[PDB]
This record gives structure tokens, C-alpha cells and sequence, in this order.
């Protein structure tokens, strides 16, 4: 599923991401845009052999099991393929655990380099929220 901008903002809001760990909704929508272009099926291989999955490009090195990241962890206790579903529940619940780690949203490279310090509210402008 390729979400529309406001559609993703509404789903994220419903699942409790808006202001989660102090990050406004626009931060999450901006991160999803530059991580996956709002595509739940996005996958990207990393140089170390782990893979990033889904709308928020969650890494198999720590957070999900894909069966091909030797010596990795599965801190969200889910198969990585659950993060590719049309239903963002799994990705949202796992993102809440990631942003609760020491570095907050800096865990998302595209957020730090393309969203952080920008007018993030522009990512929800015009949406009926
Ligand atoms: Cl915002
Ligand atoms: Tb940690």
C-alpha cells in the first residue's frame, strides 16, 4: 500500500503516534515520506546484511526477525514481513519502542537529515485531523 499523505497522518494519529515521546504528528509523516515514500512494501538492504522494512524502514539488526541477519535481535517480537502490511499497526507499535530508546527520532537517518529542525507541521497542513 502506498498511503496518501493525510491518510497516513490519520492512521498514525489513530494509533497514538501524534506527540508520542514528544514528537508531533508532522515529524512522523515527514519521516515516513523520506524513509519509504509512504510505501508499506519498501525494503532496503544495509551494508552489514540487515534490511530495513516498511513505511518507517525498521531494521532487522535489532527490531524484527527476517531469518537472514545472523546474531541480530527481535526487540519488537515480530517477523519483519509484518512491517510490510497494508495495516500500519505493527510498524506503529514497533516505532514506539524505537523512539523510546536513548536517541529518540535520531534513530531514523532520513528524519535527522531531512525533517529535524524543519517546518514539520507542513506535512499535515490541509488534512482533516
Ligand atoms: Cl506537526
Ligand atoms: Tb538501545
Amino acid at each position: 500500500k502506498v498511503f496518501g499523505r493525510c491518510e497516513l497522518a490519520a492512521a498514525m494519529k489513530r494509533h497514538g503516534l501524534d506527540n508520542y515521546r514528544g514528537y508531533s504528528l508532522g515529524n512522523w509523516v515527514c519521516a515516513a515520506k523520506f524513509e519509504s515514500n509512504f510505501n508499506t512494501q519498501a525494503t532496503n538492504r544495509n551494508t552489514d546484511g540487515s534490511t530495513d522494512y516498511g513505511i518507517l524502514q525498521i531494521n532487522s539488526r535489532w527490531w524484527c526477525n527476517d531469518g537472514r541477519t545472523p546474531g541480530s535481535r527481535n526487540l519488537c517480537n515480530i517477523p519483519c514481513s509484518a512491517l510490510l502490511s497494508s495495516d500500519i499497526t505493527a510498524s506503529v507499535n514497533c516505532a514506539k519502542k524505537i523512539v523510546s530508546d536513548g536517541n529518540g527520532m535520531n534513530a531514523w537517518v532520513a528524519w535527522r537529515n531531512r525533517c529535524k529542525g524543519t517546518d514539520v507541521q507542513a506535512w499535515i497542513r490541509g488534512c482533516r485531523l
